[PDB]
């Protein structure tokens, strides 16, 4: 019916997912570009080289924003637009792209959102160890540090990681996304780094910045497949691995005990002091949400030992994740209790179904995403009636995009892309939630 009063409504996109052009203007490549042009590493050998060409277009898309009513932009920045050799020398073409970015979107009067990382790391650093190398804390800092003295007037509300648990586990467990590594050993290294890159990234703003500051994680509540000891158990453990194994570190709570036990002789404890750089205190916390996971054993897919069961009668997305929104508002309550009063946005929520390669009319009906949206945000509000503190909403995406190592495939966007023509057209999902704004959800 009504949500709290200031409430942001926006949507949200990432550097490499939409800008394309990854070399122009001196920019360092990144690990994805590596990744996406070595045959046989994604599904159709789709690339980043183009996308929705938005790295041309912001403008287009910046006033597409404001026809839609957006108040707040999410998005990401390349570092290696930043930092062509990821250190050292700075490029300023990239940074005064991601400066003008802000500026046009300002003056439009949105509110820009910035993911510093977002899974584009340049490959100069990952030819220097990437994530496993713990420099790279140092590393983190000196990229956010000079991003803050661009824009963090301008900008004002950050977050340093965009969902560490995708990055390693497909990363660097099963090497199904950038940089394709396949290590057991490897992965709770590149996840503490990743935390200790947060950390310092954190304690620099804090001595630069004068706005807020948080992190973004991704979230999937976890069910056992069935009563059995060991369905219940995997659902147990993938749910420490994935909801808790970042949020506790951030938060001062140490790491889950199931890291050791998932991990065993691949896994260390902290140091004192890895735990009190990464537990640094935060303004804001960012919660990625799409669906839920039914959790049954399997003693094939080790480390973790755990697969996902399909409900039948449930309904499911183009990346087979099911319709659940149930889920959402458990993860802000959840949230809530566990770590605090923190307040919380729902940095990236959304849903892939099956839409035609260009629309016809003007018009792309997507009655499914409609759907999905609706129940999503009543979710959302439910949530704050609980007590849940939440302050803004950013549909994923604002654009169907490339989707990683999925391709063009699966479209996530409010407005669809018309890939070959780069065209916009909103949706209905967007003229719905462009309702939804203008109204702030009474006409749910």
């Amino acid at each position: 019916i009504k949500f709290p009063d200031q409430f942001l409504w926006g949507a949200a996109t990432s550097a490499y997912q939409i800008e394309g052009s990854p070399l122009a203007d001196g920019a360092g490549p990144s690990i994805w570009h590596r990744f996406v042009h070595s045959p046989g590493l994604t599904a159709k050998g789709e690339t980043g080289d183009i996308a929705c060409d938005h790295y041309n277009r912001y403008r287009d898309d910046i006033a597409l924003m404001r026809s839609l009513g957006l108040q707040a932009y999410r998005f990401s920045v390349n570092w290696g637009r930043i930092f062509p050799d990821g250190t050292g020398r700075l490029n300023s073409a990239g940074l005064d792209f991601y400066e003008r970015l802000v500026d046009a979107l300002l003056e439009a009067g949105i509110e820009p959102l910035a993911t510093l990382y977002h899974w584009d790391l340049p490959a100069a650093l990952d030819d220097r160890g990437g994530w496993l190398n713990p420099e790279i804390a140092h590393w983190f800092a000196d990229y956010a540090g000079a991003m803050f003295e661009r824009l963090d007037g301008r900008v004002k509300r950050w977050a340093t990681l965009n969902e560490p648990w995708v990055i390693t586990d497909g990363g660097y467990l099963h090497g199904a996304l950038a940089p394709g590594h396949r290590n057991v050993f490897e992965a709770p290294i590149a996840s503490r780094n990743l935390m200790l890159a947060h950390g310092a990234a954190v304690q620099r703003y804090r001595q630069a910045g004068k706005h807020e500051i948080g992190l973004v994680v991704n979230i999937e509540p976890k069910y056992p497949a069935s009563e059995s000891d060991s369905d219940r158990n995997a659902a147990a453990r993938s749910d420490a691995y994935m909801n808790r194994q970042y949020l506790d570190p951030a938060f001062g709570l140490g790491c889950p005990t199931e890291m050791a036990e998932i991990f065993g002789p691949a896994w260390r404890d902290w140091t004192a002091e890895e735990l009190a750089l990464a537990a640094q205190p935060i303004d804001w916390l960012g919660i990625n949400y799409y669906t839920r996971g039914v959790m049954k054993h399997d003693d094939a897919k080790p480390p973790v030992r755990a697969d996902y069961v399909r409900q039948p009668g449930a309904t499911y997305t183009e990346t087979g994740w099911e319709v659940f929104e149930q889920g959402l508002t458990e993860t802000l309550l959840w949230v809530k209790e566990r770590y605090g009063d923190i307040p919380l946005y729902v940095t990236e929520n959304g849903s892939a179904f099956d839409d035609p390669p260009t629309a016809q009319g003007g018009r792309l009906e997507d009655p499914a995403r409609v759907d999905y949206l609706e129940r999503h945000l009543r979710a959302v509000h439910a949530a704050i009636a609980g007590g849940a503190d939440v302050r803004g909403y950013m549909a994923w995406s604002l654009l169907d995009n490339l989707e990683w190592s999925l391709g063009f495939s699966k479209r996530f966007g409010i407005v669809h892309i018309d890939f070959e023509t780069q065209q916009r057209t909103p949706k209905d999902s967007a003229r719905l939630y462009s309702t939804v704004i203008a109204s702030n959800g009474a006409v749910l």
